[PDB]
């Protein structure tokens, strides 16, 4: 009912016998700390000071190669000895939640892994994704339509188009969020065929405070399979706190499954969207969606979180025009 | 003595039989059209629709393998075939001229050859440099401490250091036109030791009418080695025109000889500017020196590039407030 209102208290997650979500309760949902991952990646958390391995996702031997049981309490300084002090440099104490090394790592199977980590307080959050072997270039050729803009709808139009032709979804829509929190699709590019949701407004509902909070932290989030079981991080709290761990900031958090019914309700395969904050509130969303499940490659994502940085400056200048 | 001015006529160039250019003549220096480019790299230029090449640097033997006169007449669809679509497709007739393809080709030797391609008119230029074996992530890293400044001139500061600590260049500057077209240097970066430029004004002759026109169309011009003879192209004369090849769009442009000797009398050896372009009008220049000769590998200037386009929005913003 309100952009400017505090979200509601969250409840204990499911895993510390919280308890289960309906509509009459959606938005105390602790989206946050889900204790578990997508399965097209791996994570492991780390003390950030000794580098020890803290928690793994139950699926960490597909990817990393060795069982969860070993790695665990081993030191990235030992596992990663090529990374471990470029990742130090990169995220000291005290750094946003929002910083983020990157690195590419070998792997026996095709392509590499790539490697996304951040910090939480005194936590080393590590994303492991297998990548096949996008330039700056991209986002640098995408700039120049968006700058040619005569006004807001315009920028909208073409900064979905934009969008599309970058990541080849089926969908590429600008939702803006009202004073209300009731949301509207100002502008949409998709394929040939599908049925339009120009010009349609749905209600605050759908996109709940919670969520519309921590989407002015962390400004992308996806859903690579809304079919696809989310995968349990073990030990599922962190020892450090004996408390859950923060994963907000990880394209790997489990999506709340509540979203996922309502993705698979609207015949939606693979979802992602990029926050539009503006002033440092959240003015709206690039929300895309594919007809099947889809992983958008790492750094296409990066892209995408620059543009969103681009496009929220862009309206902000038009806005006060 | 006025941003607002147009530029005085260009004289021919030198090849032409135009006048040598002194300090009484200099703001109508044809700085667009050398006819000639920095060693580092070779060019081609092509024709837009069959692809044959047309002009050549005299030096493309070191850099392409093969001497210039078997190479001019060629098509680009027999040289680089599997290229040439691509780059048909990406520059389109009548694309603007700043628009880029880029692409990564092997070489014998060590590295790889990075090729950029733009678009003057009828006529593709391309140019070729050495690389070695930078993401969108630097971007996208650098983007977090520009959002956090609290004024225009913190924001200056913020993005001067940046800018210093992803390139490593020994000086980075902002500098700032007055409407008189004079101008101040107002944040600067720099390694210990050297002489602080910080505060200083400079007269509107050092960064003359004809060359400021030009960095509103090209935002982005160095000089790798001020000392570095440059390489003719051959034919000097686009065969399409029976005139000379616009370079504005091209970093490997010859820099105009009267700026090299000003770049020499700072101690100077490799310079680099990007444009910084508010409303349509050049605000300033991010301008960074090297105490050597120094080449900032492609994908570097395009992070540079945008960025540049970045602080112009936050700019935007700020001044609107
Ligand atoms: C064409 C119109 C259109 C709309 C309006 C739309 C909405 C939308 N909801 C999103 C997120 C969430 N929704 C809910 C909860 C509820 N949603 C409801 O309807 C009720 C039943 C409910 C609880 C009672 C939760 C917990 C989240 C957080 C998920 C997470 O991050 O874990 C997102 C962002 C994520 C994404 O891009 O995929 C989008 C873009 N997507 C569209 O295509
Ligand atoms: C600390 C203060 C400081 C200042 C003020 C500064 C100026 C500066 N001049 C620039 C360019 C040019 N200047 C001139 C010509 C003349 N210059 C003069 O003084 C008289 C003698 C003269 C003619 C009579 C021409 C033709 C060009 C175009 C070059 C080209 O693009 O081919 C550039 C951009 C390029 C770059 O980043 O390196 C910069 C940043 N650079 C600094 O570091
Ligand atoms: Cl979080
Ligand atoms: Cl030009």
């Amino acid at each position: 009912g309100s952009m400017s209102r505090d979200p509601l208290p969250f409840f204990p997650p499911l895993y510390l016998g919280g308890p289960e979500i309906t509509t009459e309760n959606c938005e105390r949902e602790p989206i946050h700390i889900p204790g578990s991952i997508q399965p097209h990646g791996a994570l492991l958390t780390a003390d950030g000071h000794s580098g020890e391995v803290l928690q793994m996702s139950l699926n960490a031997a597909t990817f990393l190669g060795q069982e969860p049981t070993v790695l665990r309490g081993q030191t990235l300084a030992a596992l990663l000895p090529e990374q471990w002090p470029a990742l130090q440099a990169a995220l000291p104490p005290g750094c946003p939640d929002a910083l983020q090394y990157r690195a590419t790592l070998d792997w026996p199977a095709a392509g590499h892994l790539s490697l996304t980590v951040h910090r939480v307080g005194e936590l080393l959050i590590l994303e492991f994704e297998p990548t096949e072997a996008t330039g700056p270039h991209a986002l640098r050729n995408a700039m120049f339509a968006l700058e040619s803009a005569p006004n807001l709808r315009a920028l909208a139009e073409v900064a979905t188009q934009t969008v599309r032709e970058l990541t080849g979804f089926d969908r590429v829509m600008l939702y803006k969020f009202a004073p209300d929190a009731t949301g509207e699709v100002i502008a949409e590019a998709r394929r040939e065929g599908l049925h339009a949701f120009l010009g349609h407004r749905f209600p605050a509902s759908d996109i709940p405070a919670q969520a519309r909070a921590l989407y002015t932290r962390h400004l992308l989030r996806l859903t690579a399979d809304t079919r696809a079981a989310a995968v349990p991080l073990d030990p599922v709290l962190n020892p450090q706190t004996n408390a859950p761990t923060p994963l907000g900031g990880a394209v790997l958090r489990a999506t709340s499954p509540m979203h996922m019914q309502y993705l698979r309700n609207m015949g939606v395969g693979s979802s992602l969207s990029v926050s539009v904050v503006v002033g440092g509130q959240l003015w709206g969303l690039i929300a895309c969606h594919h007809q099947t499940p889809y992983v958008l490659p790492p750094d296409l994502r990066t892209t995408l979180e620059s543009l969103g940085r681009l496009l929220s400056l862009q309206v902000q200048v038009k806005e006060a025009h």
